[PDB]
C-alpha cells in the first residue's frame, strides 16, 4: 500500500496478511460471483493504492490461478493506445499492463501515472473476465425461511440476481421484477398478504418489505401460541 | 480514516477490513435493533473522521442494500437551507449530501466542513430510520434463566426495551417500569423475595439487581445440597 | 488513546476494537469478578493515555449498563475538594468526573491535568465499585481435577480467593491459609502425601507446589499400568 | 520489517506475530509442499524487507527444526565466492550466510548489501531444499466431487503437480497434461461430454473448464428434479 | 514497546493485547515446557524493547501468578555486584532488578542501561526458574501415528526431549540418541526398515527421516490397496 505522509510524500507498507485473508474469507469466489470481490478490489486499488507487486497478491490470494489468468489476459485486452482504440502491439500491451515487475517509481509522475493506468486496466480485467454465467433457476430457489426477516431474505434475492443474471436488483428499471419475486417466494402467509395489498402496483420494494415486516412482526411467539392452546379447553 | 498528525496536518489511512467486520460481527444487524450499529457508527464518525468514501465502506460493510437506501434518503430528508428548514432543492440536497463522491478537499476548510455536516447528516439518516417496530410480546419474554446472573438478566432485559419499544431503559422515567419487569420476570425464588422487600417503592433499580443478587448468590451449590440429601438420613 | 510523538507532540488515535473486544472476552464480567477488568484497566488507563471520549468507549464496551452506573456514582463520590476531603458540590464534582464531554484539550497542561485526575478517579470508582460479595464455598469447592496439574490447579484456587473472599491470595498473611486450602483440595493422592511431609509447617506455597508436582510427575502412565497389568499374571 | 520513512531513512519494527501465525496456518507445511512457503517467503523477504534477526523468526516460525537444518545448509552451499563458484572456504561461507548474528548495521551501504545477499541465498536455501518427492497417484487421485465446481477442483489438481510432480501445471508444455487429467477425472457426466468436445485438441484448459462449467451449471436442482419425479405420473 | 523513530529518538507504544493473547495461546504453559516461553520472550525482549511496565504484562500474561513469583525471585538472585559477583545487599538487588516501578527514563543513557541489564536479568530469571522435571517415560512414549509424516513426529519428538530431558535434541552430541528413538519408535513398517539400512552408523538424522519418508510416501493408497484387493480374484 502507498499513502500520502505527513511531508508531502508517499510512503509504503506491505498489506497485512490478515486483511487480505480476511477479504478473501468474507466473499464468495470470483467463480461464484465476480462482482463481490470486483467491488471490494476496486475500493482497495482505490484506498490502499497498491503497487504492482501489490495487486500481484491481491491477485494471487484473492483468485485461484485459473481466474487470475483470465484477469490478466482481459485486462491486456482492456489497453488502449494513444488513438483511444485496442491494441495488441506487444510493446504497447506490455507498457501498460506488464506480466513481469515493471520499474515504475512511485516518486515520480511517470511512475504513478503507469500505476493509476495499471490499476484502472486491472479493474477493466476483472469486469471482463466477471460475465456469470445466467441461471434463472437459482433465483426461483431463494425462498424466505420460516426465520428468516423480511429485509434479510429481500438481501439474500437480490443476491442470487447478481450472481446468477445480468440485471442489477438495485436498478429502478428492475423494481417490479425483484418485487414480484419478493412477493411470489415470501413466506406464505406473507406473500398471500402481499398480493392482496390495496394500491399494490404502488408499493415500493421498501414498502413491501415494511408490509411484510408487519406481518413478521406479528409472528404470533410460540410461548404466546401455545399458552392459548392450553386455554383453549375445547377438548376433541 | 484521519487524525491530525505529528506535524500539524491531516493524515489519512483506510480502514482496516478487520475493525469493520468486528463493527458488523459484533451487533445485531439494523432492522434489528438500529440503536446498537446507530451508536458504534456515531461514536466512529468522531474517532475515525471518516471521509466520504470510508462512510460509504462503513455503510456498505455494516447495512443491507435495503437499509442503506433507508438511511441515504433519510439523511437526503434531514438537510436543511440557510434558513434553517427542510429543502429539498436538487442542489441544495446534492450539495449537502451527495450520493456521487463529492470533490471535498480535507486539506481545506472548505472541505472539512462539508465533511462535519455530511458525517452529522448521515447520523440523522440513521436515527430517523431506525423507528424499530414495537412488540411489547419481547419485552415480557425476557425472562431470567436458571444460571443467570441478576445483572446480566436485567442487561438483557434493558436490550428488549431498547430494540422492541420506543422507550429508553436508562431514563429516571422509566426505572419503576424496568424495575416492575425485573420483579415480575426474575427467577421465580428471586422475585417473591424482591416482591417482599421491605420499603419496596424506595428501592432503585440497582437495590433490587443487589437484593437479587444476595438471594442469586444463596444459590446453595448443587454440592452442598446433595450432601445435605445425602446426610439426610430420613429413608421415605 | 494518547502518546509522545516523534516530534514531542501528544498524538492521538482512535482504539481498535480488536483491542476492545480482546480485553472483554479475556476476562470476567465486572461483576463476576471486579478484580480482573479493574487491573486490565488500571494498566490501560496508563499504557493508552485514553481521552475522556477514549474511557467511555472502554466503559461502554467493558462494564453493562448497570455496572458502568455504579462505577461512574463511585467515581463522583471519589471526588475531593481542595482541603483533601470529599465534596458532594454540583460545579466541584462535575469539573473533576463530567458525565458530558469536557473541553479539555490534551495540547494543554491545564487539558492534561484534568485527564490525569480523571482516569484517577475513574480507577477509584471501579475500585469502590467493585466489593464482590463474599462466598467461601466457592473457594472449597476448587478441587484438582485428575489431569489437572498442581500448578493450575492452585492459580484456580487463588482465582477464586480473588473473587469470592476479600483475602488476597497473595498476601503473606494468607500463606498459610491458601496452603492449608491447597492441601485439602488436592488430588487425595497428593493431599495426603503433602500432609505427610517433613516439616510441613516449613513449606512455603512455592515449596508444596513442587512437592505436589513430583507426585503428579509420578502419574504413572496410563500405557505402563496397562503394561503392568498385562505382565500381572497372577488369574483370579 | 524494514521501510524506507517519511524522512527517508530506513525504519525497523518486529513482525506481528499475527502475521508470521498467519502465514503457517494458511499454508501446508514446508515438507508437505515447499512451493507453498517457498513463495510466501520470497514475497516477504521483498515487501517486509527482514533483517537476519527477522529472518530468524521467519524460519524459526514457518519451518520445523529438520527443515531449518536442511534450508540453512542449502543456503550455505549456495553462497558463492567473487569468481562466481561455489565456496567451502569458512570464512566466506560465514561471512555470506552467518548461522549466529552478524553485525550488520541496515544504515549502512556495507550492512544492506549484505542482507540483500543473505535474503537471496535464504531464498536458494529454501529452493533447494524443497526437491518434494514425486508421487504420480497423488495426482491420479484428485477426483471432482459431486458438488464441486470445476475451477475449484481444477485448483485442487494443479495443487497436486505442484506437491507431487516435478511439473509446473502452469507451464504452457504441461497444458495437455494437466488438460487430460481435468478430462478424466472430472465427474463422470463432465469427463463424457468433455471428451465428446468438437475440436478437442484446440481447447485450452480455460475452454475445458468453461464447457465443465456450462455442464456443471446445468446441475438440475434437486428441488427440480423432485418435481419432475412428482409429475412424473408413470406409476411401476 | 519502543523502537528508534525516524527522528533518531525512542517512541513508545504499548503492546498490542493481540500479540500478548497469541503468544500465550500458541505455546504451553512455563510450567509445562519452560524452553517455549523463554525462547518467546528472549526474542521478544529484543525486537520489542520492553519497559519496565512492558516486563510486567509480558510476564503477567504469560506466566501464573506462582510461575512469575519465581522467575522473579530467581532474577533478583542473579543480580551481581560490581565485582562480579552475586549480591543479597538489598539496595542492588532493588535498583538492579526492582518489585515495583522505577523511575527509570528511556531518552537517558542512564536509564536505556537499567532497562538493559532489566531485561538481561529477567532472562536469566526464566533461564534459572525453568529446570523442568524430567521424565524419560515421555520421551518414550511419543510413537509414530498411522497417518503422522515421520518430520512431523521427529518434531514432536525433540519436543518431548525439551520438555522431559535435560538434553538439546539439536545438540550434534545427542544425535545418535535421538536417531536411536526415531528408529525404535516410528511405525513398525518404517522401523524395521530404517534398522535394515546399509551403512546405519553412518546415518545422520536427516538422512533417517529422509529414509523414514521414502517408506512412508510409499503409503500404498487406500484407494490402490482396495483395487488389488477387488482384482484379487482368489476368493477363499
Amino acid at each position: 500500500p502507498l499513502r500520502m505522509g505527513g511531508n508531502g510524500q508517499l510512503q509504503y507498507w506491505p498489506f497485512s496478511s490478515s486483511d487480505l485473508y480476511n477479504w478473501k474469507n468474507n466473499n464468495p469466489s470470483f467463480s461464484e460471483d465476480p462482482g463481490k470481490l470486483t467491488a471490494l478490489i476496486e475500493s482497495v486499488l482505490t484506498t490502499h493504492q497498491p503497487t504492482w507487486d501489490d495487486c500481484q497478491q491481491l491477485l494471487g490470494t484473492l483468485l485461484t490461478g485459473e481466474e487470475k489468468q483470465r484477469v490478466l489476459l482481459e485486462a491486456r485486452k482492456a489497453v488502449r493506445g494513444n488513438d483511444g482504440r485496442p491494441t495488441q502491439l506487444p510493446n504497447e500491451v506490455d507498457a501498460a499492463f506488464p506480466l513481469e515487475r515493471p520499474d515504475w517509481d512511485y516518486t515520480t509522475q511517470r511512475g504513478r501515472n503507469h500505476l493509476v493506468l495499471y490499476r484502472q486496466l486491472l479493474l477493466a480485467g476483472m469486469q471482463n473476465a466477471g460475465r456469470s454465467p445466467t441461471n434463472l433457476a437459482k433465483v426461483k430457489g431463494i425462498t424466505q425461511g420460516p426465520n428468516e426477516s423480511p429485509s434479510a431474505f429481500l438481501e439474500r434475492l437480490k443476491e442470487a440476481y447478481r450472481r446468477y443474471t445480468p440485471y442489477d436488483p438495485e436498478d429502478p428499471g428492475q423494481e417490479t421484477n425483484v418485487s414480484m419475486s419478493f412477493i411470489w417466494q415470501s413466506a406464505p402467509d406473507i406473500g398471500r398478504k402481499l398480493e392482496r395489498l390495496e394500491d399494490l402496483k404502488s408499493k415500493t420494494l421498501g414498502d413491501l418489505v415494511r408490509e411484510a415486516e408487519k406481518i413478521f412482526n406479528k409472528r404470533e411467539t410460540p410461548e404466546e401460541r401455545e399458552e392459548r392452546i392450553r386455554r383453549e379447553t375445547e377438548e376433541k
